[PDB]
Parts: C-alpha cells; structure tokens; sequence
RNA sequence: CUAAGAAAUUCACGGCGGGCUUGAUGUCCGCGUCUACCUGAUUCACUGCCGUAUAGGCAG
C-alpha cells in the first residue's frame, strides 16, 4: 500500500520490548479480525537478522482511511501509554519490496506421530519408527508469543522477512498482517 | 649433550590358646537477631488441519 503508520515501543522499566511487541501484535491481530479484509500488512523496520530481533518498531501498511480508523479503535486502549505514534503518511519512493510470511515448523515430532495415528491407524512404535526425533526443526528467526482465544495454547509465531524485490505483486494478507502473497515497501 | 650411559629380589609358610573393666554423680543461672527487596529473562517451540508422506504448506 501507499500509506504507512510507524508504531514504536516506548522503553519501559517494567517490561522488555519483546513482551510489549507480542501484546501489540496480539491486539493488532484482534483488530484485523474485527475489521476483516486482506488489505492490511505489517513490517518491522529495525529488524536484526544477526541476533534474531524484531526491534522496537512496527510499520503497518494500509490505505489512509484504514489507518485513521485503526487510530481511534479500542484495540489501542491500554497500550497508548506504552507506545508512541507517528502519522499515517505516504511511503517514500523508491523502495525495495519484501514479503512478511509466517514460518511454521515440525518442532513437535510427537504431534506428527499423533497425526499419523489419526490418519493411518498405526501404533506408537510404528509412528516412532516412521517419525524419528531428528525431524524437529529449530528456527533462527525472531518471533512473537501469542495466546489464542479459540484454543487455550500459547504459541511462538516465527516471522521471516523475505528477500528484497524491486517491485510488488498483488496478494492478500491474513488477519495477522502477514503476507499471503502481498508485499510491503521496505524502508 | 642431564652424578651421563646399564640392571628380574624370589621360591615356601597354621598366629591360637584363655579371660567379669567396675562402683558413684545436680550442668546452670541470663538474653530483642533486625532492616529492604519485580523471579521474569519472548522462558508454554503448543494444539490441530491439508497432504500417502517423515516432503512441503496452513490455522489460532
């Protein structure tokens, strides 16, 4: 999109930036379910690939009316004293483009064993011989930790910012602001 | 370039027999331990779905 809003974490004595980053991402996800649509995507400008850090900025990309609607909604109630806003402003030009997609992994071999039990009626030893322990993949990606409201689990949502492309293509976003095809301007 | 330079201790073996340690006993007065704290560092790498798949994706 052509408009962006930069949301920076204020430094807090009581909270690390990753905790406030996760809470802001969670309330943003609830705001995108409350809004609907696939037109709104996010980006993390001070990302550090070396230490796997998301920084302390979130850059949301949408139209201008969407950003001005999201300024005055109750998804920022309780977070306004931990954050500072810029203005919804036009993206500078030219900028490279990159994708912001969630990267899931097979980090629980036992869950895949239970899936093979449910789909092939096998046993525990058949699943453990068919799925060994070496298939687990640990990620060198920064992440936010959310709690679901439908189910009662807490999960690390790992994020990877894709390679820089000189142009953007058409694609929608999920209700997490993440790329299901769409691209955001990286600056 | 060394008080340098060298070196086979080893064959065999019955330690056992016997025994009353005993009497007696006042530990004991007295006592101000206080003061003040972020356990949270992403610290719950989870649950499930599509797929024949462990290959690869997806959902919260």
């Amino acid at each position: 999109m052509d408009h962006y809003l930069d949301i920076r974490l204020r430094p807090d004595p009581e909270f690390p930036p990753a905790q406030l980053m996760s809470v802001l991402f969670g309330k943003l996800h609830q705001a995108l379910v409350a809004q609907g649509g696939d037109r709104i995507g996010v980006s993390f400008p001070d990302l550090d690939e070396s230490r796997s850090r998301l920084g302390e900025r979130l850059r949301i990309h949408a139209s201008a009316d969407d950003l001005r609607a999201l300024l005055a909604r109750p998804w920022l109630e309780g977070l306004r004293d931990h954050l500072q806003f810029g203005e919804p402003a036009v993206v500078p030009h030219p900028t490279p483009y990159r994708q912001v997609s969630r990267v899931q992994a097979k980090s629980n071999p036992e869950r895949l064993r239970r899936r093979l039990m449910r789909r092939h009626d096998l046993s525990e030893e058949e699943a453990r011989k068919r799925i060994p322990d070496t298939v687990a993949r640990a990620l060198d990606l920064p992440f936010v930790t959310l709690r679901s409201q439908s189910t009662g689990q807490h999960f690390r949502l790992f994020i990877r910012h894709g390679p820089l492309q000189v142009t953007a293509e058409e694609g929608g976003f999920t209700c997490y602001g993440l790329s299901k095809g769409g691209f955001v301007p990286w600056f």
